[PDB]
This record gives C-alpha cells, sequence and structure tokens, in this order.
C-alpha cells in the first residue's frame, strides 16, 4: 500500500529492478525511486547514479536539495528525499563502482544518514553520518563523516577555498576529499587533480570512474 | 472515497460529465478536474480545452506549471497536475478536435506521460512521452516525443529561436511543431504561419481550430 | 475525527460556539475556524468578523489570500481557506450586521462560493458565486456576483480606478460596490462616501457598521 | 502509530529519553522532537535547549520560524512547530535551568501556547499565552504574556528600540524582558546588562545560565 522504501517494496512481493513509489514517514506525499532488487538479496533505494556523463552534476545548492536527472539514468535523488529516507530508520549505504574496462568494486557502510538530528536539515547543510566500512573498493567516505554538504554556491567545508568549485563537484567536503562521485565525467585517466568521478582508495586521484551507484537499505 | 482519476470516479458510479475531486498517488491533497464520462465508455480526465478564445493561452512557465482558466470552460490543468496523474499509472491520450463548420476528428495515443522518470519534473521541463497513434485527425504529436515543454519565458526547444514566442503558444516544441493546441485563438483560416490552434495532419498550418480537448484514461 | 466544516463539528455533538479544527477535502492539513452553533440551528463556519476596529482590514493581496486577525475577534480567514471550504460542497452564506445602537439585520444567500471552477483560484482572483437572497438587511451582494477579488495592490475590478484603494477595503468590486464589509472602521455616520463597513441596502453609503459576521453552512 | 506529541509517545510504551517522530493535528507530515521521559513522570516535548554555546541563537525571523540546531544538542524547534503543538491541546510549560556550579531550578506554567487564535500565526508574530506559575526559579515569564515574538530583523516589541538587537536574543519582548533564554552564551557573571541566557527571578540580569530546556506536556 504505502512502502516507506525499496525494502518494503521488495518484501511486498515486487522482485523486479525499476521505478516504484515510496512514502517516507515525514514525506507522506511520497516520490518515485529506482529500486535495486538484486544486490545482496535486494531492497536498495538508489539516490545517485553516474553511467555515461549525459547529466551535468556541477549544480548548485537548490538542485542538490531538490534532485535532478532521471530515475532510469544518471540522477541525484535530492538531499531533502535522502534526509526523509535516512531519518525514518537505521540505514546502511552500498556504493557500486565500475572502471572503463568493466572492472567493478563496492564499499558498504553499516551506518549512513544525512541531517539525522538537524531541526532544519537544509540550513544545517545535510551533514553526513557514515560508519562501519567493508568491501573491495576500500574506504573513501569515513574521513567525510560529520561534514556538511558543499556546492559551488554554498561553502560549508574545512578549506580556505570552495572544495566544490575547486574539485568541480558537490559533496560532504572536508579539506577536501577522498571521494568525489558527483565530480565531472572525465572518462578514465585525467591529468587534472581529483576533479572527476573519484574513489581514491580504489582508482586514486586521477581516474574518473565509468559507473557509480549509491543506495541504501534498512539494517 | 479517494478516486485517483476520472476512471475511478466513473467506476465508483458517477456517470455524469462534470467537475470531480481526484487524488493522485503523489498529490494527496487532490484537486478538481473535468471528467468526460461519454467518450469511448467514459472515464477521461481533461487537462486542456479550447472552445471560444475567452482565455489567454500565451502564458509563461509558472502559468503552464500551475494551470489557468476554468474547469467548465477553456483551461490548462497545469503540468504539475498532469505529471501527478500520468506517473501513477499507464495512461492513453485522447485529443478531440472541431473546425468552425462543426466538423470533428480525434487522435488517440496508447501511451502518454509528462516528466515520467524526471527526479525534478519542472527543472527537467516536463518532457513528453507519446506513442501508438490511431484515429481520424492524423498524427500531429509523435514527432514531439522526448521534447521538453517550452514557454515564451523558458526555451528548451531544438530551434535557434524560441518556438513558443515564434508560434505564440506553449508546447513540447522541436523545430518547431506539427501541433500547437495552446496557440492563439485565430478563428479558422489565417495568413500567419502555424501560430493558431493547429493540428497540421487534419487542417494544416493555416487553420486555427474552434475546439480542442486533451484528456487521459488508464489503459 | 475529521470534520470538513462547522456543520460536521455540530453534528458530531459539539454544541458550543468557539474555535474548532476542520479539514476540507483539498486542504487535508486542516485549520482552525470559529463555529457559530446558534444561528438558525447552528453549524456556520465564520470567515469574516468586524466588531471594534482593533484589526487593520486595509491589507494587500497576500493578507487577503492567507488570512489575518484572530479567530476569537476581528479576522479574515483567508481566500485560500474560503475556496477550500466552498468547493467541497454547496454552501449558503449568512451575513449578520449590527449598528452602533445595537440594531441588527441579516442577509442570507442560498448559493455562495469563491473561485469555484478556477484551476488556479489565486490567479483567477477568487471570483464570487452568490445567489438566492432572503433576509432583513436587503440585498447588497448579488450585484457583485461574477466579480474577482480586488485589493489595493491587485486591481481586477470594472473601474478605471482601483475600487479597493478608493473605498479603503478589499472586495469583489464591480464599479464599485453596494457592500464593503472589509472597509475602514469609521464608527457610524461619516461624511466620506462609501469607504466604511457599508451594507448600502440597510444603512446606505455613509454609515460604518459596528459588527459584521460572514459565515457559511452546507445546504 | 501517529503520536501527536511526546506524551502520546510515552503512553504508547516508549520510556527512553531521545528523538521521536510526532504528528500534530495541523502538521500531518510530522517532525522529530527530543522527548524528556523522566521529568515529573515524563512525556515532555522539548522546543529549546542551551547547554554549551556551540549554536548561534542570535538568528533572524526565518530561523526562529523554521528552527535551527540539533535535537540531541542546542536547538530551537521553530515557532511554526511550537504553534502546531500548542494549538492541538491545552499544554503546560516546564523550564529547567542550571548555573555554572551545577545548581538547578525550574519554573512550571499550567498554561502555554504561541499564536493560539491567530489566523496567520507568523504575521501575528506568534504571540505568547502563559499563566499559572509554580516552581523554584521564580516567575520570569508572566510579564511577557500577550507579547509577540521579536527578532533582530522583525520588531513587534513595546520598546522605541529593537529589544532583540539590544539584548542580543529573540523573545516575546515587552520593554524589554525578565527572561532571555535565547540570549548570548556569556558563561556566568557578565558586566553587560541582561544580554546573556537570563532568568532574572533566579540569577538576576548579569548571569548567563549554563543550561536551559523549555518543554511542553498536555494538562
Ligand atoms: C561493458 O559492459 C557494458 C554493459 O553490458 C552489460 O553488462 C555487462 C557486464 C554484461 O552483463 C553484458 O552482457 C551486458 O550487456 C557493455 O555495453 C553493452 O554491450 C551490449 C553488447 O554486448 C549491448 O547490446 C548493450 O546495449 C550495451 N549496454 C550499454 C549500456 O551500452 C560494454 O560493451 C561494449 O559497448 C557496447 C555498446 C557494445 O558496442 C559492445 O560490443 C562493447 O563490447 C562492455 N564493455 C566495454 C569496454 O564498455
Ligand atoms: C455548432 O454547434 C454548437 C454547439 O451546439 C451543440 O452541439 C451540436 C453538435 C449539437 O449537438 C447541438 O444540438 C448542440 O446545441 C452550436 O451552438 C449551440 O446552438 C444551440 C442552438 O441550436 C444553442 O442553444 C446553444 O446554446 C449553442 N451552444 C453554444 C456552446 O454556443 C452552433 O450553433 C450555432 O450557434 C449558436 C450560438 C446558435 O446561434 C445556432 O443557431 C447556430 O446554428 C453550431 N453551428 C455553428 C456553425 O457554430
Ligand atoms: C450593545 O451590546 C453590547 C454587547 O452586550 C451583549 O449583547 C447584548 C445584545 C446583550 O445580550 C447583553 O446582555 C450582552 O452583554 C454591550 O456591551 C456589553 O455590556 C455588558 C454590560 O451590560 C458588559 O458586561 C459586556 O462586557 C459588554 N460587551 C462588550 C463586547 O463590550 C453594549 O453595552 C454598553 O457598553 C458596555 C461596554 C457597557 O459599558 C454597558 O453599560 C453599555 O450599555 C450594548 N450597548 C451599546 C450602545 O453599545
Ligand atoms: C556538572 O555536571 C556535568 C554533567 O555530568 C552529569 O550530570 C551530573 C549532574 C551528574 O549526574 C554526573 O554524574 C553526570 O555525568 C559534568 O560533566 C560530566 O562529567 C563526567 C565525569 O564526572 C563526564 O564523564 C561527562 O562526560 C561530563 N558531561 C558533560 C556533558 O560534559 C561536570 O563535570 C565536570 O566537567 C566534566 C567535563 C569532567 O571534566 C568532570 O571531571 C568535571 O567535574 C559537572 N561539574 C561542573 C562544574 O561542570
Ligand atoms: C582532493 C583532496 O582534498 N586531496 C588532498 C587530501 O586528500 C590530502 O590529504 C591533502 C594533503 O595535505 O591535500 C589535499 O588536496
Ligand atoms: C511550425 C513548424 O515548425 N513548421 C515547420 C516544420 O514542420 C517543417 O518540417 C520545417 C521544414 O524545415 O520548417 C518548420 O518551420
Ligand atoms: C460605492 C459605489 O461604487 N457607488 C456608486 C454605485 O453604487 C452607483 O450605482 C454609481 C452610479 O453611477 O456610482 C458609484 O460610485
Ligand atoms: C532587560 C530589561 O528590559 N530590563 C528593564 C526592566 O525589567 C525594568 O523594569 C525597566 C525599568 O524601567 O528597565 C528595563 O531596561
Ligand atoms: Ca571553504
Ligand atoms: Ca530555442
Ligand atoms: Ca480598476
Ligand atoms: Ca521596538
Amino acid at each position: 500500500s504505502r512502502p516507506r522504501d525499496c525494502l518494503d517494496v521488495l518484501l511486498s512481493g515486487q522482485q523486479d529492478d525499476g521505478v516504484y513509489s515510496v512514502f517516507p514517514t515525514h514525506y507522506p506525499a511520497g516520490f518515485q525511486v529506482y529500486c535495486d532488487m538484486r544486490t545482496d538479496g535486494g531492497g536498495w533505494t538508489v539516490f545517485q547514479r553516474r553511467e555515461d556523463g549525459s547529466v551535468n552534476f556541477f549544480r548548485g545548492w537548490d538542485a542538490y536539495r531538490d534532485g535532478f536527472g532521471r530515475l532510469t539514468g544518471e540522477h541525484w535523488l535530492g538531499l531533502k528525499r535522502i534526509h526523509a529516507l535516512t531519518t525514518q530508520a537505521a540505514y546502511e549505504l552500498h556504493v557500486d563502482l565500475e572502471d572503463f574496462e568493466n572492472g567493478t568494486a563496492y564499499a558498504r557502510y553499516g551506518s549512513f544518514g544525512v541531517g539525522l538530528f538537524s531541526v532544519d536539515p537544509e540550513e544545517d547543510g545535510y551533514p553526513l553520518t557514515v560508519a562501519d566500512y567493508s568491501g573491495t573498493a576500500g574506504d573513501s567516505l569515513l574521513k567525510h563523516s560529520g561534514m556538511r554538504f558543499t556546492t559551488k554556491d554554498r561553502d560549508s567545508d574545512h578549506s580556505e577555498n570552495n572544495c566544490a568549485a575547486f574539485y568541480r563537484g558537490a559533496w560532504w567536503y572536508r579539506n577536501c576529499h577522498t571521494s568525489n562521485l558527483n565530480g565531472q565525467y572525465l572518462r578514465g585517466a585525467h591529468a587534472s587533480y581529483a576533479d572527476g568521478v573519484e574513489w581514491s582508495s580504489w582508482t586514486g586521484w586521477q581516474y574518473s570512474l565509468k559507473f557509480s551507484e549509491m543506495k541504501i537499505r534498512p539494517v
């Protein structure tokens, strides 16, 4: 009837990958999401995908809050939706990654949320909660724990510069990053420093990944 | 109780043409619509009517998003409402047309939607999905499939010009149109090129129709 | 549980005059209103009161849309709330009036609504539907039927002037009025022409009433 | 299922202090609050906490309306949420206070609300209802009864000055205050007059408290 996330959709008997309506506790109008019903038994709610560089990710605060792109392709679900999902239960984060040779790796975090205790999560800058790494890609996110979300037009980072302008993305930047999955789609090895779709622990600072998917499931 | 569209209203036992409350999945406050309970067994939700040129259709982005006119007369329901309806199920589109001699034709499309997989359908420009033509008016819409919605103040078309300014309407313009049902109410044959209530496949580029109704029903 | 108006509140077993929560069809968050449980058997939803000139009624479009004052005193409920109430069923309007000698009269209208078929009732200017007068005050509203709502900062009247600026109120002005219950609280007989709390059919153009209440009940 | 406040959460069988979802009558999307399940049997909804001066409370109208800080630390829940809570039932207010020596006192008010009968509580300035004092801190709030909320950028006080600018806080200021719990975190005794976290009846005009919590429970 009113699944709160893709795990409710899966447990209701929908086994196919695709677009479904979900209805978080504090977002009762609901919205549509892409559900991954295959990974480790399925029930993952996607909030980010890169796969071909068809969508501009170098967007400002309003676009990162509200979301952009298409559920069937490259997209960012919107921090207001990711907040609505991650505050309603205890969620884990799965990150799938692919290089241009179709090599793959993943990073799993047993704890993930954005603006979890923020009265105004937008004003508070949708700060990241992340813990408990396992996987094959290595950890490129724990160093971002506690950081606010920074865009080219809204600086809340630990740099004297704007990390988002500098590394051409949008992220929970410190000074500045170990990961940059909202970076420019630079298509593999690049001379420029750390300004592509980067996961430093797997492919370092000068390799823009082919594919990323960031997705959540209740623990 | 809470019909999601005019077909739910009809199947609940309301057989009369008129104004009813509907409550789409992701628009739970609901809104009122004109229901056509006669055409091909009935249950059509109207989202556009022209009949007398009493309402200005040469409106900007905000008016096309939010809707204008009156449900009992000339109106545009609003792309935010048409998105809310067409994302909740698989809908067909019916287009009724009339000339100034009370001649009539129709176009049916077995698939229709706006911003179907858009995370932010407004920013994405409420792009048209349309397929599977049958009817008597000929096809004047399939060539618009995949196009974003363009207004005089928001250009997302495939022209070096603004198609909306140029053809004095608001539509899923390419370069520029085969149909222009939101065009100026020019009252039949006109010298100006393709800037009236046009359905090119039926009455060509220099004839502004008397009546149009665009309406949807689940398949 | 969820009364849609003061008549639902009365029929649920609440007999006392006062402030209650109501939940109109298309305003499901609900809001509070003053219920008149005495007049002609009770169940009237108040949307306007004048009684002492403590509240400024010479307000702009946003205040008339959103409402102002206090439910227990002088107030205007807001055209967005009056629209939400009058579109959910067929309502009658009761107008109670008092002069400074505690003389009283009433006007009843068997049909009343604002923006009844408007797709965007705000843009359409919350046009008045009113019919079927009876009472003791005489008819000072039927001549306003079909008129849009005009404020000092939003002119939709049939005057070359702004009727709202000119008669220091906010109303469904034609050219200009027979009634002006949102006029200045001028306290009885005044030299200035028709710019007080006027009901012309009862006390003419140069008498600002002590008390007005405008209230609705389903028929 | 849908507790309206922390007392519903407690009576549903949740005995632990912490963050819970509540769903007020006229705010059905709901929001999260910190519940005090210990004080005088428990079931208190927190709307204000000071404890360490980590959060700036010298904020404007929008921040006081919308809320700021974190539920687990220093925060202000937002006047739009406090209105939604205090209009749904008859609430009492509990104020806990601590000095820098870990000395403690409390003030209890048997009646508390903000914008209780306001049609537009924001425009009306979220005016305070408070009555019926008991406790150990003395009364520093009854003199504020009937006052609108004043911020540095929105003056509704009884001073020729802006009390909020002058006493570096945000409060239901008269001319100007006996309490200032949204004042600067000045850390105990200060030379400056009445511009810290003040409760004048307990620690006078020149002592900024260590800890304050303002919280409500239905009577
Ligand atoms: C890399 O993988 C791409 C995705 O292919 C799918 O996933 C693979 C892991 C595997 O399961 C495969 O069977 C799947 O089809 C490939 O693109 C796909 O290629 C197939 C033809 O084999 C084509 O029909 C699909 O449409 C296409 N998918 C997409 C999203 O483009 C890549 O294949 C290369 O590029 C293709 C466009 C095609 O030209 C093919 O001949 C190429 O090998 C895989 N390789 C690389 C280096 O990108
Ligand atoms: C064209 O059709 C208009 C709509 O008429 C209705 O639909 C028709 C298909 C048919 O079913 C008819 O019986 C319906 O009444 C006509 O306008 C209507 O005319 C009738 C009188 O016959 C009148 O009472 C209606 O109010 C009127 N409706 C509207 C919406 O105006 C046209 O009739 C012409 O114009 C009329 C205003 C009237 O003056 C009549 O004598 C005219 O023939 C039809 N013809 C044309 C060329 O427009
Ligand atoms: C006009 O009526 C006012 C309202 O009084 C109530 O309604 C009447 C129709 C009647 O049912 C009466 O019993 C009600 O009390 C009067 O004001 C009220 O006066 C009473 C004292 O009789 C007082 O206790 C109320 O608080 C007061 N109400 C309000 C809203 O002010 C008027 O009375 C005059 O003004 C009063 C303030 C008081 O001073 C009294 O002596 C005056 O006669 C009525 N007369 C006029 C000319 O205004
Ligand atoms: C004042 O009280 C602070 C809060 O302590 C808790 O509440 C007390 C009423 C009591 O129930 C106590 O058992 C609780 O722990 C103290 O801070 C706490 O101190 C403890 C060590 O005793 C420490 O483990 C806690 O993390 C700490 N809490 C917080 C919120 O900081 C104050 O203790 C002083 O400051 C501490 C940081 C620590 O250094 C301690 O040695 C100090 O005595 C209490 N005293 C004062 C003057 O502030
Ligand atoms: C992309 C980025 O922030 N890179 C590095 C950071 O990882 C490194 O630890 C630091 C050394 O001081 O220099 C930063 O520029
Ligand atoms: C209204 C409109 O866009 N008309 C035509 C289009 O249908 C035609 O195919 C093209 C030829 O290049 O010229 C455009 O102006
Ligand atoms: C307040 C107002 O509009 N008054 C009158 C109107 O009632 C009258 O019929 C008309 C005569 O032309 O003159 C208007 O000014
Ligand atoms: C902080 C504040 O408003 N303090 C005092 C007030 O309590 C006092 O009664 C008044 C004397 O006139 O002077 C004000 O400044
Ligand atoms: Ca910076
Ligand atoms: Ca163009
Ligand atoms: Ca005018
Ligand atoms: Ca002042």
